[PDB]
């Protein structure tokens, strides 16, 4: 079986095309995850420039992408990662124009 | 924990009814889950604002995807099960039928 464990939302990095470590905790120790993005209610037209989100793991498979371009958007792929002993992992977020500060985020999926 | 399968949503051909898609060739007896995905899509390529939403028949969850500007959202995930020949059924359903853009899920298992 397959479940979602916990829904999270993506950083918002502080600079332009300037990856920053978002951290998440809680977890299994030990245990493999997928993580697939999704978002909710979001105004990515409040100000210009365009919502443009890239998330990698720091150790792991995978890129997440969306990238809310008016007349190219995408909202695609899938990051595996493997939490620490302690039940954490780290991921690398970047976001093209930083001054877009929607929320987006992801599913984290387990085994069961 | 991985993506076995992307598959694209149907393009249902009347405004708000619901057309049954069926997906096949996974495991027998098989529980899965979906997360809705896209790429490079122009939702603005007409008039009219692209609104899907899917469920199972059997199983729980609704993905929606609503690109109005306004009040964008690619959310929800299903839960189903496959028969006993890999199979399973959505329902789906778009608010407008004219935006025929190419929308679609991951298929996930472990």
């Amino acid at each position: 079986d397959v479940r979602v464990d916990k829904a999270v939302n993506f950083i918002k990095p502080e600079v332009s095309g300037v990856a920053e470590i978002q951290t998440v905790t809680g977890l299994s120790p030990s245990t493999s995850y997928l993580l697939t993005p999704a978002f909710l209610e979001q105004n990515f037209q409040s100000e210009a420039g365009i919502y443009i989100l890239s998330a990698t793991p720091v150790e792991g498979e995978g890129t997440i992408s969306i990238n809310m371009d008016p007349t190219v958007t995408t909202v695609s792929g899938f990051i595996k990662v493997k939490t620490d002993t302690f039940g954490t992992f780290d991921l690398s977020v970047v976001l093209t124009t930083a001054s877009k500060k929607q929320t987006t985020g992801f599913n984290i999926i387990a085994a069961t």
